[PDB]
């Protein structure tokens, strides 16, 4: 059993007398839900409010979420409640607290009395001429325009941030890690950190932009979106690997199927047509995150049919992920948990079974390890299509499940 659940939102720093601490009073109901991991932010002193743009890493006191203690309390909560803590990892890029004798902010502090993450623009992709000197590694992924992208070829790089993330562990509790914008740099790279931390899962961020047509609506085969995405997990170590993906192909995918076009939610060979069709094992789905919906509404799911977002990923196979919005303040709570806990009755994990009986536009029936029925759609008739045993066990709008 395994759901992820996001523990904040874009505007979560903002929260009066902090977000930690507002966030105590929604454990109970987190851990009741059926979650067995929740996503906090990113933990230290940022430039940016949302914690986005790093600087003092160890200097956690300084976040606009909460101080050490009040995230220590936090997550000390959710582990009293068997619920482990994922913290948002942002290491592609890093700003500089100082400037060096160029008048460039390259000279970095870690926050602590040392040298720990003292470094200065050698540590900086030397591609990245706005702060770099030139003498260090070639990026080995995408840039951060805004600041400085560092170079994790660079071996002191490799051994601080994996000192500071085993400290994240054993100082603050932390059990596993959210890679933040994981194309910044190579599937090899986040294989130093991964399998040097040993997080019990690290869940990254691989965000590839989704083929459409001349109308502007994903095309029906996404095999080169996800495909990119099975090779990242193939390159950061496969199976072994505590290391997985968003399924961004079932996001792009799912959030066009709902749209009475429920047909594109089946490849040509029967399978789901996200990653949860290729490897669902490694597969974290998802309605909407901080970017994609929330204030930032990069790529929101139709608001009218979120519901049928959560009936389709809490019931499949692959690692659902609730959104925090959904489940406290789009009134879902409920309903949501009810569908975690039919998930959990039936035993069913990111492995399990997947077998669908109808895609049609308006109609989507799947049947789960042969215990659970779902459907989603406007069409309200599809009796002829669910199997014998099965009685309603939820429902709402435009979606219903079956237990036998
Ligand atoms: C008005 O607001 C609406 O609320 C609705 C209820 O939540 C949903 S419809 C939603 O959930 C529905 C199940 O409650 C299914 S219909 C689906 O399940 C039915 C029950 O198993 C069967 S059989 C059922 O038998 C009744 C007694 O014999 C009979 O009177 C009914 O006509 C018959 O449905 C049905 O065959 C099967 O299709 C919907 O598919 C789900 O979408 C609305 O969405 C919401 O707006
Ligand atoms: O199932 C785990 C498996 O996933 C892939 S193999 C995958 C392939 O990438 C895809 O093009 C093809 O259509 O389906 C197969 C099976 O899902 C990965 O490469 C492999 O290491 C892993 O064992
Ligand atoms: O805003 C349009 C949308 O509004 C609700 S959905 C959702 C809303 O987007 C969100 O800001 C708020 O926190 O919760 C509501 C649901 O409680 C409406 O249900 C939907 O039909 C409409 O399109
Ligand atoms: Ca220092
Ligand atoms: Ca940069
Ligand atoms: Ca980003
Ligand atoms: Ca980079």
């Amino acid at each position: 059993h395994q759901v992820l659940f996001q523990g904040f939102n874009w505007e979560s720093w903002k929260q009066s007398g902090g977000w930690y601490n507002m966030m105590m009073g929604k454990v109970d109901d987190i851990a009741a839900a059926g979650v067995t991991h929740v996503w906090l932010p990113p933990p230290s002193h940022s430039v940016s409010n949302e914690g986005y743009m790093p600087g003092r890493l160890y200097d956690i006191d300084a976040s606009k979420y909460g101080n050490a203690a009040e995230l220590k309390s936090l997550i000390g909560a959710l582990h009293g409640k068997g619920v482990q803590a994922i913290a948002d990892i942002v290491i592609n890029h890093r700003c500089a607290d100082y400037k060096d004798s160029r008048g460039i902010y390259c000279i970095f502090e870690g926050g602590t009395s040392d040298g720990r993450l003292d470094w200065g623009p050698h540590m900086i992709c030397r591609d990245d001429t706005k702060y770099s000197d030139g003498t260090a590694n070639l990026d080995t992924g995408a840039d951060f325009a805004a600041a400085p992208d560092i170079d994790h070829l660079n071996d002191r790089v490799q051994r601080e941030l994996k000192e500071w993330l085993l400290w994240l562990k054993s100082d603050l509790g932390f059990d596993a890690w959210r890679l933040d914008f994981a194309r910044g740099y190579s599937p090899e790279m986040a294989k130093v950190y991964i399998d040097g931390t040993s997080p019990s899962l690290a869940v990254a961020e691989v965000w590839d932009n989704m083929a459409t047509g001349g109308d502007g609506k994903p095309n029906y085969d996404q095999d080169a979106h996800r495909q990119n995405l099975v090779n990242w997990v193939d390159k950061v170590g496969g199976a072994a690997s505590a290391g997985m993906v968003f399924d961004f192909t079932t996001k792009g995918i799912l959030n066009a199927a709902v749209e009475g076009e429920l047909w594109r939610l089946i490849d040509p060979q029967g399978k789901a047509p996200g990653v949860m069709g290729w490897w669902p094992a490694k597969a974290v789905t998802f309605v909407d995150n901080h970017d994609t919906g929330s204030t930032q509404a990069m790529w929101p799911f139709p608001s009218d049919k979120v519901m049928q977002g959560y009936a389709y990923i809490l019931t499949h196979p692959g690692i659902p992920c609730i959104f925090y919005d959904h489940f406290f303040n789009w009134g879902f709570k409920d309903q949501i948990a009810a569908l975690v806990a039919i998930r959990k009755r039936n035993g069913i994990t990111a492995t399990s079974a997947l077998k669908i009986l109808m895609h049609e536009g308006d109609a989507y029936v799947a049947e789960i390890d042969g215990k659970v029925v779902v459907k989603i759609g406007s069409r309200y008739d599809v009796g002829a299509v669910i199997p014998a045993g099965f009685v309603t066990s939820a429902h709402g709008n435009d979606y219903a499940v079956w237990e036998k």
